[PDB]
């Protein structure tokens, strides 16, 4: 059924998945020297291209491909519209590897036809807690602990084939070439997410939305006036009342994050993320890059009490194109990023997130039920959306875990 995925080192079924008791590689080991030094063969009318993220034109080309051809919702009403500044941020973290950004252009005119990107990540991806317990009972503790150490792997994102080239088996060619370029750097695992079901997720979580501007969400048919709001003489005014937020954060002590906060934010984030089975390890440089405020891209606030940062939250912006509304062109969405609470309940920290996002003109706040995102769903009036984000590894056997055991946010 899967002419490409059947050839690859991933669990092939939920059954195979269910028989996995220890983290580790799928494939028997290979070496750098074994990997072909030349790009994968491609049709004589296409050419491989490694964009230069320092070049505005290169970023623009990527931007335009994704604006017109990237992920839509299931009803083709909305398409993600990542900005050029967001793409530069996402694609160029500390020590990124230029060769891991892989594109296909049409030779004649240099039109970008397909793209895939890899970036480095350091991930805790050893045997999960519930499985380590089972192992201790089997006297199988050592094998269970073998791959406990954080690993330097590849995070894959932004796979896109132009609409005119769909269903021509171009996506496998992209994936094979990305795999080659990564393997040539002695990295043999990747992590990726998708909304679609592929062989075979190690975790799956529902996504959620929190209305910040319900009048606009209704206008663009992101939301409806729910049928229960019909019992009301005036459905809409009631809907705004329901989702109203304060003008200003309620935590005194909240301010935007500045560079001098990086060491403290790194400490509190790394301590928190340890509670989770799969999660990134970030250096000070990586904390700086992923969390310092950047206009229109990422927004981060700390709670500082007695000159000590005790809590923080971050969110990032992805606008969506609204396909065909006479009044609005764009949906301005905020997505919950990393956070850590030590002084206050999480619901109280994230209420400030919603307050800031609303003040700054966002229409909706979105998140997947990873981290401890379930703890504030009800009180903060998040609703479950129509699908799931699925988490996957390439070349890593991994037992099924709950999404509330996942601490990697994928952009
Ligand atoms: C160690 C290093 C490893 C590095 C690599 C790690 C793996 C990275 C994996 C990539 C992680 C990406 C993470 C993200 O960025 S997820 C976002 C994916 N992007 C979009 O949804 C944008 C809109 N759609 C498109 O651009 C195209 O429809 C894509 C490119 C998605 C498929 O193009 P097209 O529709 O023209 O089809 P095809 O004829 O070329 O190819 C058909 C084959 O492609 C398999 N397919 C379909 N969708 C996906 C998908 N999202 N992940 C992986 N595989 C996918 C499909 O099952 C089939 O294989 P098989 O079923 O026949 O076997
Ligand atoms: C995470 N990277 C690889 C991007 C990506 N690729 N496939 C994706 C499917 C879902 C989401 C997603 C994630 C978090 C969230 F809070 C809401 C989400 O989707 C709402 C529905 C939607 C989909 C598409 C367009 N508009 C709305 C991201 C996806
Ligand atoms: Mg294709």
């Amino acid at each position: 059924a899967h002419a490409f995925w059947s050839t690859q080192p991933v669990p092939q079924t939920e059954d195979e998945t269910e028989k996995i008791v220890f983290a580790g590689p799928m494939d028997e080991p290979k070496t750098v020297a074994d990997i072909p030094e030349e790009p994968y063969p491609i049709a004589s009318t296409f050419e491989w291209w490694t964009p230069n993220m320092e070049a505005a034109d290169d970023i623009h080309a990527i931007y335009e491909l994704l604006r017109d051809n990237y992920v839509e919702d299931d009803d083709s009403m909305f398409r993600f519209n990542y900005s050029e500044e967001f793409l530069q941020w996402a694609l160029c973290p500390p020590n990124y590897i230029p060769d891991w950004h892989v594109a296909v252009r049409r030779k004649a005119d240099k039109k970008l036809l397909a793209f895939i990107a890899g970036v480095p990540v350091t991930l805790r991806m050893g045997t999960p807690k519930y499985m380590k317990v089972k192992a201790q009972e089997k006297g199988e503790g050592e094998e269970a602990a073998k791959y406990d150490e954080p690993r330097h792997i590849c995070e894959i994102n932004f796979l896109c084939v132009h609409k005119q080239l769909r269903e021509k088996r171009l996506a496998p060619i992209l994936i094979k070439e990305a795999t080659r370029r990564v393997n040539r750097t002695n990295v043999w695992q990747a992590v990726y997410t998708a909304g679609v079901l592929l062989p075979t997720p190690y975790a799956s979580g529902q996504y959620f939305h929190r209305s910040l501007n319900p009048e606009k969400l209704v206008e663009i048919r992101f939301s409806g006036i729910p049928a229960q709001y019909q019992k009301f003489q005036n459905p809409m005014a009631m809907l705004k009342r329901n989702y109203q937020l304060p003008s200003a954060p309620k935590n005194s002590g909240l301010r935007e994050m500045k560079p001098s906060d990086v060491p403290q934010v790194r400490r509190i984030l790394m301590n928190y993320l340890d509670s989770f089975d799969v999660g990134p390890v970030f250096s000070d440089a990586e904390i700086s890059h992923y969390l310092l405020p950047r206009d229109g891209v990422v927004f981060t606030y700390v709670v500082e009490n007695d000159k000590k940062v005790t809590d923080f939250f971050s969110f990032y912006r992805i606008p969506s194109t609204v396909i065909g509304n006479s009044n609005y062109n764009l949906l301005n969405a905020a997505y919950v990023h990393y956070y850590a609470a030590t002084s206050i309940p999480l619901h109280q920290l994230i209420l400030d997130l919603l307050i800031v996002a609303h003040s700054r003109g966002f229409d909706v706040c979105n998140m997947v039920e990873i981290l401890d995102n379930r703890s504030f769903v009800e009180q903060l009036k998040f609703g479950a959306g129509d699908g799931h984000l699925r988490y996957y590894f390439y070349n890593w056997a991994y037992p099924k875990i709950k999404p509330s055991q996942v601490a990697l946010v994928m952009l």
